[PDB]
């Protein structure tokens, strides 16, 4: 758990991003982690050349812009320089790639590396990239992601926005890009990573939406990383470094940009992993195959599954079902209780019934894979089957056990329900911190229960609600 | 007279304009008379900003692009230093409007300023100015001449050609340009006046068309004046620079351009005066009327005239004739036996007879000042008409010698044929030098013979042939 702020933004953000209406504003300081130097060190032996210090100048825009001047306005020396440092091959970092894992279809990037595209692609996703105005009129078909390079590339140095001629030239030159950065703006939620808020063009773009608006602006996020105390300063500078800090975000929130305040460049991921885990989770795979319902009667078994099918479609999850032999048609029965209201949306229930026959069994593990590939969630129920007139403990369950441990994806066997449930229940309490580590008191108590038979149809599936509940929110 | 080389040189231009295939080149020089200052003395603050001393410097495109290069590229300063002096109101020198007089049709000017397209205007022509490439693709109906500003307008500064970066990207921007001074130096016979041969575009465009055309380059002609002794320089320094001005010259024979050494720049004008009354009194007024032939007969007269108007078209002589009573058939006899050899080209004889009636009397006199101002050579003959029954000198030829003298034609009365053309042989003979200023033996000498009744039909042609040509040649 984190900070009650970030786990609210978590909340609205997650929310955000499952109506596929979030966008991402990444900038340059979302690449400095990667292995790129500092533009600060490019452009050292650069202000050297014209008599500066870079340490000493914190406005580097002009610093090129003098460079530029000094050598009559000719920019092949810091083309060079950023072709040369920002087309390296770098290692994706984990941002880029949780990232691209997210249901977002909007970038807009002030950095000029290709990490947003590379991620995108890894994850074989179609990206639009676009920073040129021609780019604009052409769309990929099928494309994941639009990948908006404002400030240019970095295989096309000369059209990069990097001196002050750039910025001044930019509203005149890329006035599209700013009119598509406007609607966006209004209308998709936007999240600022990496990005310093000290961009002309940015501010330009947001003063020109607050103005248009007024009080009536869509409610943006960025994520800041607090103020740390150099070794060389002392507390007084420290503390007004905080002050000037909050000044900064307090007058972000002026364009209704919400800031949240992080300890540390980590709690990026973690906050992308968790907005991660959120979507990924709440579609269930419900599995399991029973002839025989352990100790609970066949009626009594089949309202069970029927209610708990019915409870996680009002829950608002997504129910992934193999059509299991005795399992099946009751979920599919409580998911059209819960939907008939109306018609069986796609994405609410998913069904995949296995192919019969020995050419459906030579695919049935990439099936299998496929299938739960779709969910976050595994839940197991009961596990037995005939073979040859008695009942004997199925063996499919334990693969799509294997096949959910081995996506990472969060495993809960019911041990009520038995056999390879009741199984794989005991193998998960064998080791608890391996599947389910740093978990608190109630998970444990709830896994726990989750193998009583003395419950009934209610509190066992309220139990079950609940621990796929902490699992996902 | 002028020296044996301006002679030639005159003839041969005279023969090339009267074709209509020449064309006029002219620089800068040709503006200096007329009060703008020197280009130098403009650019004497330009330099002095950037340190230097305007005349200490030779390369003044160099001094204005480092005067650019101090100033990040701008041209504002040096566009008005342009504007403010080439557009400022001046009177036209006696060059220009001799060179709007004159039946050229191709100017070429590397001069900012005007004054071509003035005295084309004041001489009633229309001009077709040409200082960008979209005007080259439009033709003014019914132009006189074209004139081919390769340097800009004095009113659009901006597209100046001044600087260094101007010149390089000539070639690029103003390459129609190039294409089509290269076609007219091989197409038309130039004459460069006020043209240093210090411009690069104008190098490399006669190096192309050298390169392109060996040794059967067209001839052309420049007018360069001579060294002077400046008062601070001593003989040697002087000698130099007549040998270096020497090295000069065959250089540019080397692109077939024959430059005629001037002492000053008034010959210039004395040249183009020249031509143009060469040019001028090649048209021959043929004036009279006569019922009684003076003291030869009747059939007599008429063969001498119809001989005298044989040699004059014989002669290259363009005949403008008022049809009078007695003396138009048979000048138009003679017209039609030296051409019927055939058609009557409307060229070698105009004829203008007077309208009859009262209607006609009105505009007689305008009908007359048109009539001679196609000329520059009025051949007076007889004059006596009938009034009342008897012989009377009469009035039209008396008019017609007014207008021919008012409008500076060279007269020349014949006081063999008597009447009116005796009265005005006298008038000339008694002020000779107000007619004929600075006259040799020889004119003298057949104005004197003019009036000799003891001349046979061929000698009195052959003296007033003879008189026609030097007035001509
Ligand atoms: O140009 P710009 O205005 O788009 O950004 P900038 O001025 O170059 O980079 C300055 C910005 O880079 C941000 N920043 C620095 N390091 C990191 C970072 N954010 C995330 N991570 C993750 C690991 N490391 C980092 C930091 O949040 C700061 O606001
Ligand atoms: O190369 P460009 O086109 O720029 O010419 P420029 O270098 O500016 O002017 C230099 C040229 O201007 C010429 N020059 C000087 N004065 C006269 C003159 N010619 C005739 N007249 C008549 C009166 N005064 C003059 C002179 O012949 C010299 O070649
Ligand atoms: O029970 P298990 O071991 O694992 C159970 C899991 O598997 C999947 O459902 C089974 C099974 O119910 C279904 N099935 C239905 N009718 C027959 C049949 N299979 C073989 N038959 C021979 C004669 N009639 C049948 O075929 C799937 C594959 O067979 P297995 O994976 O071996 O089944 C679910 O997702 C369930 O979670
Ligand atoms: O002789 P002049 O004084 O001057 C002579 C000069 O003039 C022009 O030719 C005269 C004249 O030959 C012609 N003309 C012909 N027939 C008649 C007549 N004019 C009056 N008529 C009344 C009855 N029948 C006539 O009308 C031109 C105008 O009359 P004027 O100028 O008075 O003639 C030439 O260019 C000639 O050089």
């Amino acid at each position: 758990k984190m900070n009650p702020i970030v786990e609210l933004f978590i909340k609205d953000f997650t929310k955000e991003v499952m109506e596929e209406n979030a966008a991402i504003f990444a900038g340059a300081g979302l690449s400095m982690s990667v292995g790129y130097v500092s533009w600060a060190k490019l452009l050292e032996p650069i202000a050297q050349e014209i008599g500066l210090d870079v340490n000493k100048e914190n406005d580097l825009v002009s610093l090129a812009q003098y460079y530029c001047n000094e050598n009559q306005g000719n920019r092949g020396r810091i083309n060079q320089i950023i072709l040369d440092e920002f087309s390296r091959k770098v290692d994706l970092t984990e941002n880029h790639k949780i990232l691209a894992r997210l249901p977002i279809h909007t970038y807009w990037t002030t950095a000029y590396d290709r990490l947003i595209e590379k991620a995108l692609e890894e994850e074989n996703k179609i990206a639009d990239v676009k920073y040129t105005v021609k780019q604009l009129a052409t769309t990929k078909v099928k494309r994941d992601a639009v990948v908006y390079k404002m400030h240019g590339d970095v295989e096309h140095p000369s059209e990069a926005v990097l001196i002050k001629d750039d910025y001044e030239k930019y509203s005149i030159k890329m006035d599209p890009y700013i009119k598509a950065l406007s609607g966006d703006l209004v209308s998709k939620t936007f999240l600022f990573v990496g990005f310093s808020f000290t961009d002309p063009n940015l501010d330009y773009i947001l003063s020109r939406v607050r103005s248009a608006y007024e009080r009536d602006q869509r409610r943006h996020y960025c994520l800041i990383k607090k103020e740390e105390r150099r070794p060389d300063e002392l507390e007084a500078d420290f503390e007004y470094r905080v002050r000037k800090q909050e000044l900064f975000i307090s007058d972000l929130s002026r364009f209704n940009i919400k800031t949240i305040v992080l300890n540390n460049y980590n709690e990026i991921t973690e906050i992308l992993q968790r907005i991660e885990n959120n979507i990924k989770t709440k579609t269930v795979f419900l599995s399991g195959s029973a002839v025989e319902y352990n100790h609970w009667e066949t009626e009594h078994a089949e309202q069970f599954i029927h209610q708990l099918s019915k409870e996680l479609i009002r829950k608002d999850f997504n129910i992934v079902s193999g059509f299991g032999l005795g399992v099946g048609s009751f979920v599919i029965n409580g998911v059209l209780e819960e939907l008939y209201m109306g018609t069986i949306d796609d994405d609410r229930l998913i069904l995949r019934p296995f192919p019969q026959g020995k050419k459906g069994e030579e695919q049935w593990d990439k099936y299998r894979r496929d299938m739960i590939t779709r969910t976050g969630v595994s839940i197991f129920l009961y596990g037995n089957k005939i073979d040859k007139g008695q009942v004997v403990k199925a063996k499919g369950v334990q693969s799509e056990f294997n096949i959910s441990f081995e996506q990472n994806n969060y495993v809960v066997p019911v041990g009520a329900t038995g056999y390879i449930a009741k199984d794989l229940w005991n193998k998960v309490n064998e080791e608890f911190e391996t599947y389910y580590p740093g978990a608190d008191a109630r998970m444990k108590k709830l896994f726990g229960e989750l193998n009583n038979e003395a419950l009934s149809i209610e509190e066992l599936i309220n139990t079950i609600i609940e621990f796929v509940e902490i699992l996902s929110n």
